């Protein structure tokens, strides 16, 4: 379980551990090891946080925290405490969607939501990020869905491109398992290589670190 960089080891950065629920490789036992990963590599802090999720709230980011992030938490916590000494469990910060979603963050998502209704180009774009997703499972989806779904790629999205705070502790870096198509498109982003309108207005030259962790 190592790095796939000499600042790591130099430890720099606080390491964010971007759990995607539901994503069968997310495992408590897989969970386990990022942890375990992040607070010996870390500068201080280890984030866990929920970073995607491929009515009891508006955002769908949130749904997904008060209906099974929660239970998620507790079971990490359960087996952290398990696992850790009293002071390792100290560096742990257990991040709700509410906790990373602050003023500044939600008007990064505002000006991708307006984006994705005002340009159809970014619109077309996000839509057949979706599309790929899914043509890849055996379960079929119309296009209102997933028009819906693009809009909830767009609330997780400043938090991939940009250094956020989670409880008032900045984390520069975070830990994933492989690349994706995701982590392609955010890196073609952070360099203006692609629709350079989000760049130039919710980017600001600290440009979040993806961290590739994996056995």
């Amino acid at each position: 379980m190592e790095l796939h960089k000499n600042d790591i080891e130099l430890k720099k950065y606080n390491i964010g551990v971007a759990i995607s629920l539901g994503n069968k490789w997310f495992s408590i036992d897989n969970i386990e090891k990022l942890v375990k990963w992040s607070l010996l590599h870390t500068k201080e802090y280890v984030i866990i946080y929920i970073a995607d999720s491929i009515k009891l709230s508006d955002s769908h980011a949130e749904e997904v925290a008060i209906r099974y992030g929660r239970n998620l938490f507790i079971k990490i916590k359960e087996r952290v405490s398990l696992s850790f000494s009293q002071d390792e469990q100290a560096k742990i910060i257990y991040a709700t969607w509410s906790d990373i979603a602050d003023s500044k963050y939600k008007e990064k998502v505002k000006y991708l939501y307006n984006l994705y209704d005002k340009n159809i180009n970014f619109k077309n774009y996000i839509e057949n990020f979706v599309k790929e997703w899914v043509s890849k499972e055996k379960r079929t989806f119309n296009n209102n869905e997933i028009n819906k779904f693009g809009r909830y790629i767009l609330e997780e999205l400043p938090a991939l491109m940009v250094q956020v705070k989670a409880r008032g502790v900045l984390f520069e870096a975070y830990v994933y398992p492989y690349k994706t198509r995701i982590t392609e498109f955010v890196g073609l982003l952070q360099k203006g290589e692609i629709f350079p309108e989000i760049k130039t207005n919710i980017l600001d030259n600290h440009p979040k670190i993806f961290l590739e962790v994996r056995e």
